[PDB]
Formats: C-alpha cells, sequence, structure tokens
C-alpha cells in the first residue's frame, strides 16, 4: 500500500472515523484529475486508495473532509477541509502515511515517508 | 484589520520570515480569484491584507509557500505549500488571525477568530 | 520581557483566557522552586513574569493548568496539565515565548526565542 | 496492551526510532515513583511498557525524552523532555496510546484512549 491516511479526533480523544478522503494528481495541462477517494475506517485509517503501478511520480493533493465530519457531529467547524499538497516519488517508488490531528478549529498533518 | 496571517518555523524556533503568502476568494463558477497577498515580516505576520468594506462573506483559500520558504533554507521539505480554506461569517467575531507552525515534513494551523 | 506565554483554545478559535500558569527553576538539590506565576489575559497572554536580572541560565519548567480550564468551560479534559521543560541560554536570543494550542485530549507547543 | 507510545520525527518524515520513555505514577504520598521505561522501535513505537494487572487507575507521566533523541542527531534542541501527565483508569481499565509529533522547538501530543 503506496498511500496510506490516518486521522484523529482530539476533541474525542479517538479515531476519526468516517472521514471521507479525496486524492487528485495534477495533468500536464496543470488542472487537479480525481486520482482516487475513500472514507477512514472504525481504526481512522484509509487503505486500498490507489496501487504502486498506478502510483506514479507527480503532485498530488490529499483532501480531508474536516467539514463534512464535523457537520456529521453537529459541530460547526472552521476549515472547509484539510488539504495536503506534496510531489511523491520523484526519487522512485516510496510509501507515504498521511496524519491529521483534527480540532474544530486548527489541524495538525504530517507525512511519514519510507522506502520499501 | 480583518484578515492576518503568522507563520513560525518549528526547526529554528523563530518567526518564519519573508514567507510568500497568496489569498483567493471562491468566484461563483467555483474557481479562485486572487484576493491579497504579501510575504511576512521579521516578526513572521502579515498584516494589511484586506479591509473591512472588501472582505465579504465567502469562502477563501490562504496559500502559504512553504516549499520556497524551506528551499530558501538550504532544506529538504515535503509539502509544495500549505493551503488553509474557510468561510467568512458575519456571525461569528470580527477578526481572523490564521497561524501556522511548519516543520518539513508537519504543518500546523489555528484559526484565531475574536472581537475588539 | 525575557519570558511570555500564550495560550490558544483550538475548540473554540480563540485565546485561552484565565488559564493559569505556573513557572519554577530547578534547583541544585533537582527539585523545582517556584519562580512565578499567573492567568493568561483575555488576549491568551501572560506577560510580567520575570525581568532580565532574575531569569538567568538554568532550566525552567512552565506549567499550564490544562485541566482547570476545561473544567471550567465544562468539558472533560485527558491531561492533568501541560509541562513545558527547557534550558534558558545566554547564547541564545534573549526573548522566550512559550506558546501552547490546547485541546481536550491534544495539545502543542512551541518555542520563539528572539532578539530585538 | 494498555499502555503504548508512538513518536514521530516532523524534520525526517519518519519515526522517532530509539527515543527513551520513562513512565511514573503519583504515590499515596505525591511523589512520582518509577513505573515503567522503554525505548521506542524502527517503528517509532514502544510497546510492553506494562501489564492490565499492574496499570491500575492513578496519576500517571509518561516522559519524552526528546532531548536526548534530537542531541543522538547532532540537533540541540529546545525542551528538555515532552512529559505527558494523565488519570488513568478512572472509570475502568482502557487502553491508552500516547502520541507525539517532534520538531527541535516544538511538539505536538494526542492521546488515543479505548475501551476494550
Ligand atoms: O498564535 C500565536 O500568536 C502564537 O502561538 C501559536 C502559533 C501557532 Cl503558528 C500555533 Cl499553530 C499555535 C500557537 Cl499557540
Ligand atoms: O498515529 C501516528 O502515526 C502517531 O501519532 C500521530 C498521529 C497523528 Cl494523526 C498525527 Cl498528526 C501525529 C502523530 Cl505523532
Amino acid at each position: 500500500c503506496p498511500l496510506m491516511v490516518k486521522v484523529l479526533d482530539a476533541v474525542r480523544g479517538s479515531p476519526a472515523i468516517n472521514v471521507a478522503v479525496h486524492v487528485f494528481r495534477k495533468a500536464a495541462d496543470d488542472t487537479w484529475e480525481p486520482f482516487a477517494s475513500g472514507k477512514t475506517s472504525e481504526s481512522g485509517e484509509l487503505h486500498g486508495l490507489t496501487t504502486e503501478e498506478e502510483f506514479v511520480e507527480g503532485i498530488y493533493k490529499v483532501e480531508i473532509d474536516t467539514k463534512s465530519y464535523w457537520k456529521a457531529l453537529g459541530i460547526s467547524p472552521f476549515h472547509e477541509h484539510a488539504e495536503v499538497v506534496f510531489t511523491a516519488n520523484d526519487s522512485g517508488p516510496r510509501r507515504y502515511t498521511i496524519a491529521a490531528l483534527l480540532s474544530p478549529y486548527s489541524y495538525s498533518t504530517t507525512a511519514v515517508v519510507t522506502n520499501p
């Protein structure tokens, strides 16, 4: 699995469950082409977005739909989403974990990049 | 000052100086129209982006050029930029501060929304 | 002002007001001797803790009473307090700002060390 | 496993390996009694600190030896350590994950608490 997303909820001290995630890749014409999407599991993790063959070099955007998450919990948050934009696989294939820690008016994101 | 941006550097424990910041407002056709921009000061702050008259309700994007910041310091970063997307609301308090804390592979952002 | 503390609330997007802060200095026998204390202001800030003459090199602990803060707001928190322990160095820049961003089950802290 | 610690490095985008961790528990006399210790693995994770039988109700301190970590990488950081202090098991046994994201002048910590 070359691209995994993990989301935590800093209000409840729990995984952030059922968070929608949309991944885009910048096309030759500089538009964002949908690439993959999914939603976090009961563990806060989203696996299976893509394959090693499909996940070529490029600029990717991982959109985490934080507003939709909070509004389901009846909470009115600040951000529309949390966006993570990065160049991937420019020195060959790597495995990426994008992590995000959510609060209503804040978020933190980090990346763990490993070479298989 | 309805909108201020502050950027800090978690590697050196310092303001993040001379960071380019671009602000956009979402147009009716869902594109991002340039709205304001500047470079953070010696204190990591960017003031004077807009006025009360011009800063109407709507969705805004603040794009912080973190990659150029790290590259100018000789450091290899993960993200292309940090993006903060939010809705300005007239019901809420008047003044918005968007703060960002930068590391090479991670950033945190929060919003402080206050009244005078 | 050699030492300032700033506290923000990530649930409401606001300064964290009326937070008790206690500062200690490590004594030669390795105990923590009271040094300074106060409550954050309406802006989330605590100034005037010490003077240049009194703030000599050594190890200091800043203890932010986050549990009482959340309890006064009717919210159930994880931590007893947030502790920030660091060495003051005269080689480094003069002025220390300790900032903390609070959520019920998470906090972030950074140091900004600058010269005038 | 009722108490697990995970540490990430925000400069390298990697697990923080070989981080020493010391856990203490407040005694009846209000001193901190050593409780358990260990060091993070190649995954940044520390398992096996304690057992369900041993991990009774109490106030615990998880000390993460961040200064020793950075100084091994030849880096001179701000904090002496990152301390996480919390009441555990006060509504019966729970499983705790303490996570920390490290930079030289900052850290973030969160807790995930689950009911088995
Ligand atoms: O917000 C401030 O003025 C200073 O303190 C902070 C700065 C940042 Cl960038 C973050 Cl994420 C949190 C705090 Cl408390
Ligand atoms: O889950 C981990 O990999 C470690 O804990 C964290 C989780 C999140 Cl979501 C974030 Cl943003 C940081 C850390 Cl250290």
